[PDB]
């Protein structure tokens, strides 16, 4: 979320959690958006996914701390 | 907007009236995205900031009008 | 590039024929930008990447026709 | 260019210089596009103008220096 989005780990541990606790989309959408054009670029790369649908795969693949790193 | 985007002036002014209101980012990624390449590209061009953060700055050294125009 | 982001199978098979060719990812940035807002969200994807080295990574993983089809 | 945009300096300067130095907005325009997103993002920026157009403005109020820093 880092190298790949310019993501701070502040805001995207948070984004993370969220996913990991099946919080609102809105809510993912909203912190993502807030950070300006990195998080505009996340959500872009989920495609039609949900953001949520989307991080959750992630995780599953690389586990919480790569997906932080990316 | 409508110089260098090609946001129509009923939507631009729309946008706008969100700002000056402290209306949710995305509601004016959600309007922005709408408008389709155009607003995509004004996205784009806030870079890190928040659109919000963005047009509140254009219209505070531009004005409201020349950001409509712009 | 179809269901993710809407890109017409001839576009975008062009566009991963210029990847897969080492071509200008300035080419390939004017080929994206003219299909219009999916192209946008496309870029938008690639984060910091440059696009060739974003869809390029993509090919190595699901191969030219699930990258097509995505 | 760094603040706003993420465009590492050494880039930045090559950029400017260009600038300067009455390159070709081509040449410009590779440099950006191959920075990723940060780079698109000040494409995106200028609008309906040229790169080298809208940084010559830039540079013309703020410096070299702060359009580096911005
Ligand atoms: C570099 C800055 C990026 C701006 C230019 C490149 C395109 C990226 C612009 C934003 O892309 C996303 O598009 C979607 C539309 O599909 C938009 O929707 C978000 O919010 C919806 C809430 O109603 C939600 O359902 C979507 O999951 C979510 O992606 C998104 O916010 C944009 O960032
Ligand atoms: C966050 C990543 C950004 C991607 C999504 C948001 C929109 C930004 C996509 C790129 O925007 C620019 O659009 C222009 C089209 O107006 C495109 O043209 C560039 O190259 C032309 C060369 O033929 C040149 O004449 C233009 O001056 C120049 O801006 C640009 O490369 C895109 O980055």
């Amino acid at each position: 979320m880092a190298k790949e989005f310019g993501i701070p780990a502040a805001v995207a541990g948070t984004v993370l959690n969220v996913v990991e606790a099946g919080g609102w989309v809105t809510t993912i959408v909203s912190i993502l958006t807030a950070v300006g054009s990195g998080g505009l670029s996340l959500l872009a790369a989920a495609g039609r996914e949900s953001i949520k649908a989307y991080l959750k795969k992630e995780i599953k693949k690389k586990g919480k701390r790569a997906v932080i790193a990316w």
